[PDB]
């Protein structure tokens, strides 16, 4: 047993280590919206742009937990991460409405975690998701949604320049 | 009787007591407002921004007639402040519309509030209306008739690209 | 159900907008003392302000819950904001005495809230109670009662002179 | 007839130089309060500073109609200044309570022009008196009233140590 470890669950240290690869998986897929985005046939580079800033947060959220491991004395232990569900994200819509549901699930996945530590009493854990990752979630899930909203409105799929204006006027 | 007061009609006092709390409906419409362009399904948070300030301004109106009171010598008398006419305000056209029916009620409450002050010769009073209260009424109300036109134009309710393109060029 | 709700429960969103009124409410009892102890037969302009600055903290901690109801994707509905219990308050001890128990009210509102977020399993409203009112809360509680105690130590409600003296050092 | 005279009626003319007058011997009035409170055998040097004051206040709205006079086409002519009413002022409630009947005659002589410009039709005459000088009355008014409420709670006029107590926290 490690000597600074105190009040912290095996099965908490595991949850850790899998919250962790989650955070970089979405990291990837982020980073795979980002390329999609810059292509020749695509070009929407303010949109590239917002992704590739997502990308980064999003591995820094995982550099976080790596570091929060190893404070309490856990083992990080690494996985491979996975490829991105899709190769190309069809539009801006359609791209938007694929990070809602990644912003949920990975927000599922806290929210999970803090179930699991509340199980165990962990109270220095369940701090650290409710100041550190649950509000920030609720804020990225509430700009997407207000995205997806103007998205439609503005006649995605089909108009276009719809979408040209999105990209000049929301994200720039 | 106060110390203070002079030339001043228990008519004049009660209308100012109700004009305060008209003041104090008009803010609490304007918040109302906000918080629907706040929500996710509408998403306009430009337009959000113009009626919480106006919300704002309504709040410092009211307390402009708070100190003119007591200045006065009359006592402020406080009632409920009724809650806004609907709940959910349609698009910015049809919010603009009732804003501009609101503040036309209320520059209706001022000029009659001023047809009182003139019937008990009250020149304090009609001044403070005149100098204070009727130009800001008549430049919102110009301002808000403006943003109609321009929303008529730009082919609201059902042209949802030209309510984008109002909530980033025109309140920005 | 909106498109950014998660982990929400219909009970969590209504007791939120009973939550929004009540802070009104005590923004408006704040700004009907502002009132009286503007009065030119009251006259201690340093406790009004004191309440004019409560009243405006209210207001705000409002706004914040407005907000709040829309981040989670819940709805914000408005009701009529009862006017104050008094239309005058006696003196600054009798006002103080009202104020605390407005504050203890607030606050048991606020830990009312707290128990259905913990039965609803909702951590992110529980933090946002934990750390953006509670502390506030026993702050201003304990002010008042620290203000309480040196009013009746200033031989308040009969000594004038005591209350005098308050005015100019204890809110200056 | 003056070549600049328009629509300026000798009633009004005759009326702006008794006002003038007025002014003139409220400014001496605040001065023999200044003399006053300057004493050895009074000495509240403070408070004395504040007739001082409002004395070249009153000198500042007298000239202010001479130039109005000039500038109609009307011609000043001057009487004597009368004396003041008293010529030792008692205490500073005293002295508040003969300032606040002062300051009410002067308006109540302001009010009695603006009905006299108005039943002569002179807007002109009407807007300077509106915006020059109601404002000002009903501000110094309502200053005066505080202070006596202030004075009473402090015991006056019994209360030697409420007088200093007024002196150094309330006219500093
Ligand atoms: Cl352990
Ligand atoms: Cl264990
Ligand atoms: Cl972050
Ligand atoms: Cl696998
Ligand atoms: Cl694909
Ligand atoms: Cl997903
Ligand atoms: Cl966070
Ligand atoms: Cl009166
Ligand atoms: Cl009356
Ligand atoms: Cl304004
Ligand atoms: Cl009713
Ligand atoms: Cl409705
Ligand atoms: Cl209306
Ligand atoms: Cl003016
Ligand atoms: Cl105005
Ligand atoms: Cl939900
Ligand atoms: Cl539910
Ligand atoms: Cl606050
Ligand atoms: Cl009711
Ligand atoms: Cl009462
Ligand atoms: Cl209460
Ligand atoms: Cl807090
Ligand atoms: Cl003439
Ligand atoms: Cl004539
Ligand atoms: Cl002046
Ligand atoms: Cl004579
Ligand atoms: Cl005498
Ligand atoms: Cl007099
Ligand atoms: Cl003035
Ligand atoms: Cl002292
Ligand atoms: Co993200
Ligand atoms: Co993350
Ligand atoms: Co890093
Ligand atoms: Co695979
Ligand atoms: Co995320
Ligand atoms: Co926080
Ligand atoms: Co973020
Ligand atoms: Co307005
Ligand atoms: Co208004
Ligand atoms: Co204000
Ligand atoms: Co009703
Ligand atoms: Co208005
Ligand atoms: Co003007
Ligand atoms: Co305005
Ligand atoms: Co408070
Ligand atoms: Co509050
Ligand atoms: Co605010
Ligand atoms: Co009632
Ligand atoms: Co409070
Ligand atoms: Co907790
Ligand atoms: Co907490
Ligand atoms: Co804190
Ligand atoms: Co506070
Ligand atoms: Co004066
Ligand atoms: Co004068
Ligand atoms: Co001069
Ligand atoms: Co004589
Ligand atoms: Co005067
Ligand atoms: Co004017
Ligand atoms: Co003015
Ligand atoms: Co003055
Ligand atoms: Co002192
Ligand atoms: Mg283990
Ligand atoms: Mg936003
Ligand atoms: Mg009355
Ligand atoms: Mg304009
Ligand atoms: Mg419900
Ligand atoms: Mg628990
Ligand atoms: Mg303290
Ligand atoms: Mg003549
Ligand atoms: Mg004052």
């Amino acid at each position: 047993v490690s000597q600074v470890r105190q009040n912290y669950h095996s099965d908490c240290e595991a949850a850790v280590n899998r919250m962790l690869n989650l955070e970089l998986y979405a990291s990837y897929t982020y980073s795979s919206m980002y390329a999609f985005f810059d292509r020749d046939d695509v070009a929407l580079h303010n949109v590239a742009e917002f992704f590739k800033e997502h990308s980064h947060e999003e591995r820094e959220h995982a550099e976080k937990f790596m570091k929060y491991q190893n404070k309490r004395g856990g083992r990080v232990v690494l996985q491979d991460i996975k490829k991105p569900e899709r190769d190309e994200w069809g539009n801006t819509l359609e791209a938007m409405q694929a990070a809602l549901q990644l912003e949920k699930t990975v927000n599922q996945a806290l929210l999970d975690l803090h179930k699991l530590a509340t199980d165990k009493v962990d109270p220095h854990l369940c701090e650290f998701l409710e100041s550190e990752y649950l509000e920030e979630q609720v804020k990225d899930i509430k700009r997407i949604g207000d995205f997806i909203t103007n998205l439609k409105r503005l006649g995605l799929p089909e108009n276009g320049m719809g979408e040209y204006l999105f990209d000049k006027h929301s994200v720039k």
